[PDB]
């Protein structure tokens, strides 16, 4: 089997993309943030307190016929930007772009902190890290991936995320139409629980590549760019007027700037982020201070290749026996 969703971003700055799931019998269609950075799949509910519910379209298990409670189960996550959720499960019928999942753990929030209720477009998340990182307590949970995955013609999802467009989630196949090139493939650590790899280094502009060893995680589920505090510095260090602002919580540079592109090695491989794909807008509207789309990790504890680099290539989570993550040029 094989599965195609559109994935759109919710805003015009990329913040996050949304990809419409079919959840139980009769569907019910959510628009969920797929995250290759957590392994939870959960909905605003039916269940959800009312006043943390602000326009998100809702799961309601009772209108399924294929749900079913999975008795005594319960989850709550804590998210790198502080946000959180939790609530107990069900399992349903889930599909994506064709491909259905029976038996999926569909984790109905009672709570959602209140960037989740502030965010109409978001109605959930679907995990895509691996299965070990799952919240559910006292039987863990799989992802829809884990799930799937012996089902798929080949054990991979792809990820081939817009600038300021829609992009594309494949499950079980990937689309040799879809990037330029080869696509370099690179060794992965499961350890944490993460798409976590190691590049080969970087380049701003048209500067000369440093071969560096950068350890991060591919994460969908994060929109900027966490890198070491010395390459961030060497990159805002080439924007005129730039600076880290500590009252606004990262760089942040001239609005009137043209931004730099920054490259980031997969291997042998180079991956060439465009200088506007950078540019995260006024810092509140109005400001000709914009923010900036890469920012420290010093304050995470891990590098985080979120959206603003992975929108720049195709990317291929491999979930072999042995993991790995495959990048192109599109
Ligand atoms: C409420 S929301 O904006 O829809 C949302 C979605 C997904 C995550 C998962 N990503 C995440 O925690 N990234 C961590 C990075 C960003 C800060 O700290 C480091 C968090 C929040």
């Amino acid at each position: 089997s094989t599965g195609s969703a559109t994935t759109t971003p919710i805003d015009s700055l990329d913040d996050a993309y949304i990809t419409p799931v079919q959840i139980g019998t009769p569907a019910q269609t959510l628009n969920l943030d797929f995250d290759t950075g957590s392994s939870d799949l959960w909905v605003f509910s039916s269940e959800t307190t009312a006043s943390e519910v602000d326009g998100q379209t809702i799961y309601t298990p009772s209108k399924s016929t294929t749900a079913k409670l999975l008795s005594g189960a319960t989850w709550s996550i804590s998210y790198g930007d502080g946000s959180s959720s939790s609530g107990d499960v069900y399992t349903d019928t889930v599909s994506v772009g064709g491909l259905t999942v029976t038996g999926q753990a569909v984790e109905s929030a009672k709570k959602v902190s209140s960037s989740f209720t502030e965010d109409s477009t978001i109605d959930g998340l679907l995990g895509l890290a691996f299965s070990t990182l799952n919240t559910v307590s006292p039987t863990q949970q799989k992802t829809f991936f884990d799930n799937a995955k012996a089902s798929l013609d080949s054990p991979v999802f792809t990820a081939d995320l817009g600038y300021h467009a829609p992009g594309t989630y494949n499950f079980g196949f990937i689309d040799t139409t879809a990037y330029t090139g080869s696509i370099t493939y690179t060794a992965v650590s499961t350890k944490q629980g993460f798409w976590e790899w190691t590049s080969t280094g970087y380049a701003v502009g048209s500067g000369t590549f440093k071969s560096t060893s950068i350890d991060g995680i591919a994460d969908t589920g994060t929109t900027l760019l966490y890198l070491p505090a010395t390459v961030v510095s060497a990159y805002w260090a080439q924007v005129s007027g730039a600076k880290s602002s500590s009252s606004v919580g990262g760089y942040v540079f001239p609005c009137s700037a043209t931004l730099p592109s920054f490259t980031f090695g997969v291997g042998s491989a180079r991956i060439v982020i465009p200088g506007d794909y950078i540019d995260f807008g006024p810092i509140s509207t109005g400001s000709s201070s914009c923010f900036g789309g890469i920012q420290s990790s010093a304050g995470i504890g891990i590098n985080i290749f979120g959206d603003v680099a992975l929108k720049a290539a195709f990317v291929v989570f491999n979930g072999a026996t042995t993991p790995t993550l495959g990048f192109a040029s599109k």
